[PDB]
C-alpha cells in the first residue's frame, strides 16, 4: 500500500521544498532565503491517509543537458531508491514561468524514465499565490503558452498548485489536493506503478543498459 513519488523539475522551482510540504517536515535540504541545488538523490518517508509515502528527490542535473559519469551513477541510484517503480513523478514548475528550461526538464523525464512516464506524471505549479485568488484551471484555460499546454496534455490534465511556504490549513489543503489527484490517477491505473526495462533489470550492466535506453528515448522525442 506504499506510495512512491519521484520529484523532478527545472532548477529554482522549489521541488525539494514541495517534498517537505508533502511530508510536513524538513525531509530534503532547502533553506529559506537561499537557492537550492540538489547534488545527489535522497529519500524520505511520511504518511497520508494511513498509507506510507516514500519520496525520492533527484539531483538538479537530471533536468539539465548534461551526460556526465555522475549523471549515470545518480540515475542508477534513483532507480534503486524508487524500485520497483514510481507511482507518481511530480514535475515541479513555477506558476507563470514555464520556459525552455522547464521544457528541457520534461524532455529529461522522458529520456531517463521513458516517454511513457508521462502517463504517471503530475504537473506541480509552485508560487500559487501568483494566481491572485483565481483558479488554476482558469489560468490553464487562459494561458497561451503552447509548450505548457503540450506538457499538461501529455500528463492527462493532471495539475496541482502549491505555495511551498504554506502553513496550517493552506498546507493541508494543497497536500490533500495533490493526494486526491494521485488517488484519481491510481484508480485509473488499477493501482499500478510505472515500470520499465531498467526497473525489470533491478552496476556496470545497469550503466550500459541505461546509456542505450536514454539514447533510444532521445530518438522518440
Amino acid at each position: 500500500s506504499e506510495l512512491r513519488i519521484i520529484l523532478v523539475g527545472k532548477t529554482g522551482t522549489g521541488k525539494s521544498a514541495a517534498g517537505n510540504s508533502i511530508l510536513r517536515k524538513q525531509a530534503f535540504e532547502s533553506k529559506l532565503g537561499s537557492q537550492t541545488l540538489t547534488k545527489t538523490c535522497s529519500k524520505s518517508q511520511g504518511s497520508w491517509g494511513n498509507r506510507e509515502i516514500v519520496i525520492i528527490d533527484t539531483p538538479d542535473m537530471f533536468s539539465w543537458k548534461d551526460h556526465c559519469e555522475a549523471l549515470y551513477k545518480e540515475v542508477q541510484r534513483c532507480y534503486l531508491l524508487s524500485a520497483p517503480g514510481p507511482h507518481v513523478l511530480l514535475l515541479v514548475t513555477q506558476l507563470g514561468r514555464y520556459t525552455s528550461q522547464d521544457q528541457q526538464a520534461a524532455q529529461r523525464v522522458k529520456e531517463i524514465f521513458g516517454e511513457d512516464a508521462m502517463g504517471h506524471t503530475i504537473v506541480l505549479f509552485t508560487h500559487k499565490e501568483d494566481l491572485n485568488g483565481g483558479s488554476l484551471m482558469d489560468y490553464m484555460h487562459d494561458s497561451d503558452n503552447k509548450a505548457l499546454s503540450k506538457l499538461v496534455a501529455a500528463c492527462g490534465g493532471r495539475i496541482c498548485a502549491f505555495n511551498n511556504r504554506a502553513e496550517g490549513s493552506n498546507q493541508d489543503d494543497q497536500v490533500k489536493e495533490l493526494m486526491d489527484c494521485i488517488e484519481d490517477l491510481l484508480m485509473e491505473k488499477n493501482g499500478d506503478h510505472y515500470t520499465n526495462g531498467l526497473y525489470s533489470l533491478i552496476v556496470k550492466e545497469f550503466k550500459q543498459s541505461l546509456i542505450k535506453y536514454m539514447e533510444t528515448q532521445r530518438s522518440y522525442t
